DNA sequence: CTCCAGGCAAC
RNA sequence: UUUGUUGCCUGGAG
């Protein structure tokens, strides 16, 4: 059955390879990624046996206090590299028991789905007609969680016995705070292998819910709206819907992020909208103060390190982020911040050059004339006053960086596009 | 299509 | 320090 189809060798190798290839730090009993295939060798013949007898009682999870984007706390569970490595056992034999039957309008935590698919369809909903948005979010959705709403819909489509006590088992196991056990009463761990699909399970009645009211809706985790041809329509589902997953799967509902607003006004996925009648996606202003911010602590300030090494950890970053960020249609402002881009990595040339026998020393070396060599060279303005002046931009503007080996931003912007 | 070193993003 | 999933991307062994 499940279990044994679990236990497979083939199938436990590569639950085995994806924790290694994780390198995740440890749990509570402090064993590493790098001793995993060490420990199991040794283990296995007792791991195996008393998970096949239905005694086995997984580790408590670690409690790591780690900050969110929004400022809060984020509560983090860390299982032991084993209890990593079976819930990933555990989880690859369950993606087919649930996945098929899992929504259209389902984007989150799911194989061959993306973030983009999200927004696609939710740009050709606005696109439609439906030009107003409620957008809703889950308070501390993870945390929440309740166990037996949760095994009920796992119960569904799995009939093993053995594994339904198994996962109840990894739901029930604790905390460790202080060198102590703290039983879990609502959550899934924040950090199990498995958790991810455990979020997918419950909410697929919240899908099928929303399919059977005939709405056109996209879902990517807690993060669900629904998009409506109007405000009072809108805010008439807010409620209804808040009062639905309240009692039928009891789970609390963040208000601070959710809203009945319009598509362009809010953010969703990292991507906003604008207010054109076929809209075009545009960059939410948190993603480019997020990239902002980046770009400042990764340009040196008083850090050192190499500059063709900057070039390429400025590179890889860049080349990175507008692989996600290749969705949106305004490429206006892709162009000012690569400008942005540039700008801020002359600061950390000009100030390299810290004597002014120097500054003259490689400005005509570059090949600029002498006149504004000495011109700019002594000059009494501030360090980022000097990176917009005329003659900083001649000797090291656009040609000068992608000469010394910067990957332009807009450039692959418009290959990815190709 | 599987796996390895790394990186970006969403959650 | 910092976990997990999912998608993509650069290079590598098949
Ligand atoms: N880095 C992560 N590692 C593991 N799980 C994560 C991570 N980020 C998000 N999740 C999971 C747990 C969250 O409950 C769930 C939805 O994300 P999110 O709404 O951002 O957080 P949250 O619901 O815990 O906080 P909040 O109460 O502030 O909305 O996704
Ligand atoms: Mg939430």
């Amino acid at each position: 059955a499940l279990l044994e189809r679990i236990l497979a060798r083939d199938n436990l190798i590569t639950a085995l390879k994806r924790v290694e290839a994780n390198q995740g730090a440890p749990g509570i009993d402090g064993v590493s990624t790098d001793q995993l295939r060490d420990y199991i060798r040794a283990h296995w013949s007792t791991i195996h046996a008393q998970l096949l007898a239905g005694t086995y009682r997984p580790a408590p999870v670690r409690r790591v206090e780690i900050p969110k984007p929004g400022g809060g706390t984020r509560q983090l569970g860390i299982p032991t590299v084993v209890d990593r490595l079976i819930q990933q056992a555990i989880l690859q034999e369950l993606t087919p028991i649930f996945d098929p039957d899992f929504s259209s309008s389902s984007f989150g935590f799911r194989p061959g789905r993306n973030a983009h698919d999200a927004v696609r369809q939710a740009q050709g909903y606005i696109q439609e007609g439906y030009r107003y948005v409620v957008d809703m979010d889950l308070e501390k959705f993870f945390d929440r969680v309740n166990h037996d709403i949760l095994m009920s819909r796992v119960a569904r489509k799995v009939k093993d016995k053995r594994v339904l006590k198994l996962i109840r088992a990894y739901l029930q196991a604790g905390v460790m705070i202080e060198g102590v056990k703290v039983q879990t009463e609502e959550g899934t761990p924040q950090g199990g292998p498995l958790s991810p699909l455990l979020a997918n399970i419950l909410l697929d009645d919240l899908d099928k819910e929303l399919e059977k009211r005939g709405l056109k809706f996209c879902r990517y985790a807690d993060d669900c709206n629904i998009y409506v041809k109007s405000l009072r329509a809108g805010q008439r589902v807010k409620q209804s819907i808040q009062r639905f997953l309240e009692k039928t799967l009891k789970l609390k509902v963040n208000e601070e992020k959710s809203a009945v607003d319009r598509p362009w006004k809010r953010a969703f996925l990292g991507f906003s909208f604008t207010p054109e009648r076929k809209a075009r996606i545009r960059l939410a202003p948190r993603s480019i103060q997020r990239l902002k911010q980046r770009i400042r602590q990764l340009t040196n300030p008083n850090w050192s390190i190499s500059m063709p090494e900057r070039i390429h950890r400025v590179n890889q970053y860049v080349m990175g982020w507008i692989g996600y960020f290749r969705l949106v249609e305004t490429p206006s402002v892709l162009q000012t911040i690569e400008g942005w881009i540039r700008r801020r990595l002359r600061l950390c040339q000009w100030l390299q050059w810290k004597r002014v026998r120097t500054r003259i020393r490689e400005l005509r070396a570059l090949g600029l004339k002498e006149t504004a060599v000495m011109e700019i060279a002594n000059t009494r303005k501030g360090a980022w006053r000097t990176t917009k002046t005329p003659q900083l931009h001649q000797a090291l503007g656009k040609t000068y960086w992608t000469a010394q080996g910067l990957k332009s931003l807009t450039q692959r912007y418009f290959e990815l596009r190709q």
